[PDB]
């Protein structure tokens, strides 16, 4: 990278600045055979994934993407829909990066927003998916339709974060720091910062240190009280399933077991779906490693 | 900071669990008066006057808000819940020779009104509630759409200290957007600068927002819990009770705030009032006759 007191968490990986129409995409790229795409969450950048990409790039062609807007991809201006963080934005986005590298079928892992962006890429354009994996999500559709008292007090952040501009960029920019560091911590098992690498910890807190990267995240959210809602409410209601065989991936302590029984959700959405819980909080690829990486590779492995 | 309040006088009046700061103004039947969030007694000023042509006006900062003391919280929020709050106030007009007395609140302090009214209706003589539905009836709405329109529930209730950490970083910010983006005209022209800075002063102290963040708390908690048994029992308020609302105000956002307040209240008349949710500030005139007009009578 362009940032000389950050730590490269991938030895070996190569690193890619693939241009597309809207904007450029980091990435590292590691390993060799059928390549797969890993897509990270808030509020975090692709260094999430440091701990389960070198075991599977003893299998596959990694590719290790900072969402459009996140980490050191590029932040395209946003608009009164919130369009370019739309999921189903970020998707063509990423297709179209993948196009540039050769990529027009792929296998595809992604965490919270990341896993966003992939059911959305499944839903819209089901042929450039081998396979599909969704780690601590359910729909966005499914988070909303629980709403309730308690989902607003366990998971506040959905409509506080979705507020109108400049509400919560304000709130966010007195501390940052504290902001970020919370927010890693209150999502894990423990409830600390232990599950994480501090140079980890270090990536995700100078990337939450921009008010760009801020005000991106921002309006992730408010497509995804929005225009997101929306464009899953259009599927669910018209019985679209996905059908690219998918593994949904969540922690017994995450988020999106908070209330539902997850892989009961995912069949209503995909037609070839099958899950698992992993002893975890929110974060499975640093609190649960070598658990989500064996289960992703007997995924993506399976004939 | 101005005097908005001519005629008045102002005392400290002491109760069991610290002073009740309050503007006093007027003679005749006894009428106290109950802000909200995030604001002061200071926002009667347009409206304590009329009503001082009538009735001895007891203007009063809630317990722990503006000039009033801060007792301390604990892991209930105990002393701002509405019940607590509502005992409190009860002590401070006792003090005052006040065992039965009329009683208009606005947001937070239309909670304690309500409240006061389901533990001691003895109290009351008559009880108006402005902008407002029960505690229980915004929870049992709270849906996409109203979590989105007041996230604030949620965010302020969250545990100590993430909203006290966030709202110390431009507390100015923060209660400026709260005034403004409740009024009907989504900017601070509804208010008088004067009673804008009283607002900010208090808002400026993290003593007082903490204070703000357990009154939210409570709110998400003891409180919706007090009210659920109300529901559950069928109580309702047997005072006589008026419910103004502001036609884009809070209470109307996802009910018939009529229909609602029938299901809680026996002997209950209300009507809109085109305004947001500040009434008295953004509607003094059509607030302070409805007013009048309902003590009176
Ligand atoms: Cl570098
Ligand atoms: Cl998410
Ligand atoms: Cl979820
Ligand atoms: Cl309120």
């Amino acid at each position: 990278g362009h940032m000389p007191d950050l730590a490269d968490l991938f030895p070996g990986f190569g690193s890619e600045w693939i241009n597309t129409s809207s904007g450029r995409i980091f990435a590292r790229v590691g390993g060799d055979g059928p390549p797969l795409l890993l897509l990270h969450g808030f509020p975090q950048t692709h260094v999430m994934w440091h701990r389960v990409a070198p075991k599977l790039a003893e299998r596959f062609k990694v590719i290790v993407a900072d969402l459009p807007g996140y980490g050191w991809s590029d932040m395209p201006e946003s608009d009164e829909q919130h369009t370019p963080y739309t999921k189903r934005a970020m998707a063509k986005q990423l297709i179209e990066a993948m196009e540039q590298l050769g990529h027009v079928h792929f296998a595809l892992a992604g965490h919270d927003r990341g896993a966003r962006v992939s059911y959305r890429l499944a839903l819209d354009s089901p042929g450039r998916l081998s396979k599909l994996a969704v780690l601590d999500i359910l729909p966005t559709y499914e988070y909303w339709q629980r709403m309730n008292r308690a989902y607003a007090l366990k998971i506040y952040h959905w409509s506080f974060l979705a507020q109108p501009a400049p509400l919560p960029e304000n709130l966010l920019g007195g501390d940052p720091d504290f902001y970020v560091k919370a927010k890693l911590a209150s999502w894990t098992r423990a409830g600390d910062l232990s599950a994480f690498d501090p140079r980890a910890v270090e990536h995700y807190r100078i990337a939450f240190a921009d008010p760009m990267r801020r005000h991106v995240m921002c309006e992730d959210f408010r497509a995804g009280a929005y225009a997101d809602f929306e464009h899953d409410k259009i599927d669910v209601e018209a019985g679209n399933k996905i059908p690219v065989p998918m593994l949904a991936l969540w922690g017994a302590s995450g988020i999106a077991q908070s209330a539902a029984t997850p892989l009961d959700v995912w069949r209503k959405w995909a037609s070839d779906v099958q899950g698992a819980p992993i002893e975890s909080g929110h974060f499975l690829p640093e609190e649960a490693p070598d658990q989500t990486a064996e289960a992703l590779v007997r995924f993506f492995s399976a004939a």
